[PDB]
Parts: C-alpha cells; structure tokens; sequence
C-alpha cells in the first residue's frame, strides 16, 4: 500500500518548499538527512500528525544552496546538521526573565552562553546573517533555543562543551556590523621614540592584557623589542562599545563605572561563568539566580563599557 501526506521541506524556516512524502518510505529515503524541530527524522518514516509541519533538510539542490548561504552566511556543510544537533538540547532548556533580562537556567554547561546572551541584551550590536538578527529578537522576548543552537553552530561547540566567552564573542563579531569602528593607539618608548596604530573591526573593540578601560586611557606598560617598558594608550575610539579582557584576576566593579562583566571561577578550561551587570546597584546573574550587592570583588575576565567616541587629552 501507499498513503502520502504533504509537508514543507525548508533550510531557513522562511522559504517553506510544499513536498508529498510517500509513508512507506523514509525521510532520509525520499530528501537525505531531515530534522523535524532540531530531532534527526533520517531513519524515521511519515506520521499521520506531520502532515502540514515544517522539516529541516540538508541543502541538496542548487536554489537551497543560495538560500542557506543568504541566511546563515557559511558555506559549511555541516553546519546545518550542527545547528539541529544544538537546537534538539537547547530546546528542552529553561529561559528565565532574570532582572528583566532573558537568562539561561544552568545544564551542560551553558554558563558561558548564558553570560554571553545577557551580554549581548545590554551592548548594541547588528548581527549580518538574517538567522542571528531573527533567533535574537525571539531571544529578547525569552525565546533564546534559536539562538543559543546558532552561538554553538557558529562557533563550532557541541552542547555540554564549556566555552571561553571572549572565544565566542570573537565569533559573533565577525558576524556583525562593526565596519566603522575604529580605533587609534599611541605606543611611546623612552629610547625608540613614538608610534601610532589604527585598528579597524572586531580589533577595534576587543583588547586583550587589562580590563581597566580608565587604564587603557591613562597608558599600559608592554615590553619594547628596546627590553625597556613602553607605554601604550588610547588615543581616539570610535565604537558602540568596547570589550577589555585579561586572565581571571581579583577585580573591583564600582556601580556605574561599567556596563556588564563576566566572572570566571575555576581552572583553565574547567571553570564557572557568572554575569555581572551595572543598573541602578550591581547585580550578579548566576544563570536562573540573582544576588545584588552596592560592591563587588571577584575574579572578573571581561568588562564590557558602552561607547559613541572618545579623544583623549594627553601630550
Ligand atoms: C572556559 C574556557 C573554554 C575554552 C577555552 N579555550 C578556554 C576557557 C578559559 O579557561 N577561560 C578563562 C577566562 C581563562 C582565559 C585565559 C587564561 C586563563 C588562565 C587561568 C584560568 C582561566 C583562564
Ligand atoms: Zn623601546
């Protein structure tokens, strides 16, 4: 016998092709790999209650191909099949409004996800791919699964891999509309003499040796090829923001100072992220749980502070 239903067969959730399956057949027989809400269908056989759901196939034809391309801005093949992989788990997460921001509840380690998130919620940033821009406005409403499965996608990660968060921010960056931002350094040795670098992009808001963004303005000490300390300082930036990142060190965050942190405890590689957010007092996110506090010492890792232009004012 043959009965057949009809479904839509798609590789962004927006252009909906109308397929007829037959049932006595596979999924994975009559498309390839096809994933129905993030769960791998391949070896299943049509039901009575899909006909008229959505499927996930892998971009097997030439028009799929130019349509995953101008959504998820890659070319990876296995892309897709590591989204879906992603969405299966992250879909069964809870996303709790904490402090009327949309967090993460704590499972495979998710820690660094869930900082990144709230992050992102608190810095105005413009995502290229139409995937990211859409899985991020259901993330703010507190329907983050699209979201999260897109961040381990990108950024090459399987669920219950724990991740550095200026790893993963570096990622999305580059999958952001950071163009303009520019960023001018003065680098002043006693014996060589001056030098000035301008640094445009991802590089332009992300530094990496302090996370005093008051210190980078007032000059850091870096070795010299002279084997003498030279001075580098903050000319002129021009950004929606600046992320400073250093290793995890005993840090004082001062209310207003500051715009979000991220707290990391534990070992390389092994640790524990929490959010740390400036409002009316600090608020310290733990995934689903919330402290307050007017001070903070802690092992902070990153300071993100929000930006229009900056000039300075030494000579
Ligand atoms: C969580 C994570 C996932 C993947 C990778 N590749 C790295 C990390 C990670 O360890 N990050 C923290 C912030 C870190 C960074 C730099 C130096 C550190 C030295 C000592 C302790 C922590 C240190
Ligand atoms: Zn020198």
């Amino acid at each position: 016998e043959v009965r057949t239903i009809k479904v839509f067969t798609t590789v962004d959730n927006i252009n909906l092709h109308t397929q007829v399956v037959d049932m006595s057949m596979t999924y994975g027989q009559q498309f390839g790999p096809t994933y129905l809400d993030g769960a791998d269908v391949t070896k299943i056989k049509p039901h009575n209650s899909h006909e008229g759901k959505t499927f996930y196939v892998l971009p097997n034809d030439d028009t799929l191909r130019v349509e995953a391309f101008e959504y998820y801005h890659t070319t990876d093949p296995s892309f897709l099949g590591r989204y879906m992989s992603a969405l299966n788990h992250t879909k069964k997460w809870k996303y709790p409004q904490v402090n009327g921001l949309t967090s993460i509840k704590w499972a495979d380690n998710n820690c660094y996800l869930a900082t990144a998130l709230l992050t992102l919620q608190q810095i105005e940033l413009k995502f290229n791919p139409p995937a990211l821009q859409d899985a991020y406005y259901r993330a703010r409403a507190g329907e983050a699964a699209n979201f999260c499965a897109l961040i381990l996608a990108y950024c090459n990660k399987t669920v219950g891999e724990l991740g550095d968060v200026r790893e993963t921010m570096s990622y999305l960056f580059q999958h952001a509309n950071l163009d303009s931002c520019k960023r001018v350094l003065n680098v002043v040795c006693k014996t060589c003499g001056q030098q000035q670098t301008t640094l445009k992009g991802v590089e332009a808001v992300m530094y990496m040796g302090t996370l005093s963004y008051e210190q980078f303005k007032k000059g850091v000490q870096i070795p010299c090829t002279c084997g003498k300390q030279a001075t580098k300082y903050l000319v002129q930036q021009e950004s929606p923001f600046v992320m400073m990142s250093a290793p995890p060190a005993q840090y004082e965050l001062k209310h207003g100072t500051f715009t979000c942190a991220s707290e990391y405890t534990g070992n390389y590689q092994c640790g524990h992220y929490k959010h740390i957010t400036s409002k009316e007092t600090l608020y310290c996110i733990d995934g689903a749980l919330l402290t307050k506090s007017s001070e903070y010492k802690g092992p902070i890792t990153d300071v993100f502070y929000k930006e229009n232009s900056y000039t300075t004012t030494i000579k």
